[PDB]
């Protein structure tokens, strides 16, 4: 066990290994704080993440394990992972904290204030990172700039992914408007609004609430035919795109004028209505906007992963002891 001490950084309390030196507070939130660190044992800057309150309740602490479970599983380039976790208990019974450290990471999107070949890039990284996370059937739901990392060498990274855990304006309309069974695809509507508004400088659809959301949406894809309002189980849902008076999808080419057509296309198939006819990560790969890009050999799908705890209602201590097991079990990245 290494050697720890404090220091008290703008209203919170750190106790973190020697390794980590030069704490500088970088961000915030009810869910945990954040400083850049630099690891003396790897010469390279990182981000350790203080929980706040992990086990403050048992939904607390079955978020704090499920955020452990996931982080010990991402293993790809374009997905934020696990260079280390820590607690400064030396028992479970003391066990109150927990911290985590990954590589840090410059800025993300919405701070970016961009070209062709950089949206190429950008997306491209995203929609790798997805394939992967989809593939461990994880969902990450909310998609935005804001959870997007990014480096000034345009290496990017998702965050916050997983597993259960404006943001409307980046939101799929079926998860919207509370039609609970989605799939994996509501993440590919988020991507094509990231990518509409890195080509166009403006949010796609910025909705003042869910209802105002919805009606700039059907604007630019049009109302559902029959075939998707067929698949509508709730007659309050139905209803109400039935209430609206009708609207034609517009022809993508003129709302997003003068960008590379390919984009425009890419665009189309990502931002349909119908979630079962959305384009899917992998298929995206494979679209001819990144053929600059695109190498199927090197475009990884993930291990298998066990989120049954998902379905558990346990105590608290035995969410914790489950999160410190997962804590002590940790093996180092190579
Ligand atoms: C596995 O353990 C970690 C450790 C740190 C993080 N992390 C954050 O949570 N940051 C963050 C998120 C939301 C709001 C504010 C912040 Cl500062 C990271 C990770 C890497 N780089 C950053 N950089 C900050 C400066 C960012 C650009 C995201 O604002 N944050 C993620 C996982």
């Amino acid at each position: 066990r290494p050697t720890f001490y404090r220091q008290e950084l703008n209203k919170t309390i750190w106790e973190v290994p020697e390794r980590y030196q030069n704490l500088s507070p970088v961000g915030s939130g009810a869910y945990g704080s954040v400083c850049a660190a630099f690891d003396t044992k790897t010469g390279h800057r990182v981000a350790v993440k203080k929980l706040s309150r992990p086990f403050q309740s048992i939904i607390h602490a079955k978020r704090t394990y499920r955020e452990l479970r996931l982080l010990k599983h991402m293993k790809h380039e374009n997905v934020i992972g696990l260079l280390d976790v820590f607690t400064p208990a030396r028992s479970l019974e003391e066990f109150n904290d927990v911290y985590l450290v990954t590589h840090l990471m410059g800025a993300d999107l919405n701070n970016i204030v961009l070209t062709d070949d950089h949206v190429q890039f950008l997306i491209y990284q995203i929609l790798r990172g997805l394939k992967y996370i989809h593939s461990a059937d994880i969902i990450h739901r909310d998609l935005k700039p804001s959870n997007l990392a990014v480096n000034e060498d345009c290496e990017l990274k998702i965050l916050d992914f997983g597993l259960a855990r404006a943001t409307r304006w980046y939101r799929a309309p079926e998860i919207m408007l509370n039609w609970m069974h989605y799939n994996q695809t509501v993440d590919i509507w988020s991507v094509g609004c990231i990518m509409a508004e890195l080509l166009t400088g403006r949010t796609l659809f910025p909705g003042t609430d869910h209802i105002d959301q919805l009606k700039l949406i059907l604007r630019l894809v049009g109302t559902p035919g029959a075939e998707l309002l067929k698949k509508i189980s709730s007659e309050s849902a139905r209803n109400y795109i039935q209430s609206l008076a009708q609207m034609p999808k517009m022809n993508f080419a003129n709302v997003f004028i003068g960008a590379n057509p390919l984009a425009v296309d890419l665009l189309e198939k990502m931002l349909v209505l119908d979630s079962d006819k959305r384009i899917t990560a992998a298929q995206a790969l494979a679209h001819a906007y990144f053929a600059q890009y695109h190498d199927p050999d090197d475009e990884p799908v993930a291990d298998p992963y066990d989120q049954s705890f998902e379905s558990r209602d346990l105590l608290i201590d035995e969410w914790k002891s489950l999160t410190y097991d997962e804590v002590i079990s940790f093996v180092p990245p190579p």
